[PDB]
């Protein structure tokens, strides 16, 4: 009974590699493009998928993604179907919802629950779900074997860290809301030496420079908005977004793996 994210967690900690994870909205900048740009992704190096399900509520970039995406009516039964066909080439690369709650309740926890493991979706990361909120998603997430991936910061308290450290499985997701490098490295270490399982930093990798200075002590790297970024700038140039997000990706995987060489 495991779940993709553990068996792509271990497969990379056998090979001393660092976790790669992209986000991109489903949807953005048109339907017909998502599983195309999923596929180029992992095959520029993504580890892990994040795919976002669209919702009005954040950064700028994914705000006006979401916009971009919601113009084509982009809901929760769309992302599903989009990993439903992603998942008749690719059934190894785990893949992770990210969104709201509102939009899942209104789909029924229960019904999202089944539905999203039956389209291949192995876990879920939930923005604005608090721990002192997260009981009864935890339990039905957990009836269908859903992994829940849950942040944490600089700040989150003693208690909160004991519950995530026993309700959370896969990996955390690492947020920190004029911030350098040295500072966050002492801020992540700290963090790390209280979580059970690996954390990954997700915010303010833009470039493979920094992804690569980032993953030297980080258990992996989550590229929040660069991707979309890219991809969005490509498509406005009347370029190939396929060939851009790819080309962005892979000096991440290449800078990152090159780690401990000379």
């Amino acid at each position: 009974a495991m779940n993709r994210i553990d068996k792509t967690l271990e497969k990379l900690k056998a090979n001393r590699k660092k976790m790669l994870s992209p986000y991109i909205t489903a949807g953005d900048p048109y339907p017909e493009l998502t599983v195309s740009l999923m596929h180029q992704l992992v095959k520029s190096g993504a580890d892990v998928l994040e795919l976002g399900i669209p919702f009005s509520d954040e950064g700028p970039v994914i705000q006006r993604a979401m916009e971009r995406a919601l113009a084509h009516s982009i809901h929760c039964d769309d992302v599903l179907n989009m990993v439903r066909q992603f998942r008749k080439t690719d059934t190894e690369t785990p893949v992770i919802l990210m969104g709201y709650l509102n939009p899942i309740e209104q789909y029924g926890y229960d019904l999202f629950a089944q539905q999203a493991v039956e389209a291949g979706v192995d876990g879920t990361i939930l923005v604005d779900l608090p721990p002192e909120e997260a009981d009864g998603v935890s339990r039905v997430w957990q009836k269908h074997g859903l992994y829940s991936i849950y942040l944490c910061s600089p700040t989150t308290s003693a208690e909160r860290m004991n519950y995530i450290n026993q309700h959370a499985n896969g990996y955390l997701y690492y947020v920190s809301l004029a911030l350098k490098l040295p500072e966050l490295k002492a801020q992540y270490l700290q963090r790390k030496a209280q979580s059970k399982l690996p954390l990954m930093v997700g915010f303010g990798i833009k470039t493979p420079e920094m992804a690569a200075q980032v993953a030297e002590f980080a258990d992996g790297v989550i590229v929040g908005a660069a991707l979309i970024n890219e991809i969005i700038e490509a498509y406005e140039a009347k370029k190939d977004p396929l060939q851009a997000s790819g080309a962005l990706l892979s000096s991440m995987r290449q800078a990152i793996d090159n780690i401990g060489s000379m």
